[PDB]
């Protein structure tokens, strides 16, 4: 699908297969196709400006290769403000050492979810590969939706 995502510098540690780069998927042009993701691989969307994020949608696999999905991969967000924000005990528990919050993860090839209003606006979205994959990973759709 084609969405207008917030302007961003987009990068990955992953090796892509035959031109299937992350920037084209972010732009709606083609699907991302990574060779066998390993623990500690990431996909990074670093926004040019802070974004008030309502929700996110990542769909892995596609019609032609439906088992080429993202497994054991988390959804992490970097708040623009590092301090000056009360957050709940539950939300503090999701804070990583590098200051990203772990808000979600891939379940049967899909990650979709709301952003806690207390974390907005956001400077970056990251997808962290926590464990090794046997399968290649397609990203067919990326939608980061603005709340404002």
């Amino acid at each position: 699908k084609i969405h207008v995502n917030p302007p961003a510098e987009v990068s990955t540690s992953l090796k892509v297969y035959q031109g299937h780069t992350l920037e084209k998927t972010y732009m709606g042009e083609d699907f991302f196709w990574a060779i066998t993701p390993i623990a500690g691989d990431y996909i990074l969307f670093k926004f040019d400006k802070p974004v008030n994020v309502e929700s996110y949608l990542f769909h892995s696999g596609n019609q032609e290769h439906p088992g080429d999905i993202l497994l054991n991969t988390t959804v992490e967000v970097l708040p623009f403000k590092s301090e000056g924000l009360e957050i709940s005990k539950e939300t503090k528990d999701k804070r990583l050492e590098d200051g990203y919050f772990r808000i979600g993860k891939f379940e049967n090839g899909v990650a979709e979810g709301m952003v806690d209003p207390s974390l907005n606006p956001i400077s970056a979205f990251r997808l962290s590969v926590i464990q090794n994959s046997a399968v290649w990973a397609i990203l067919n759709e990326i939608h980061i939706k603005k709340a404002t």
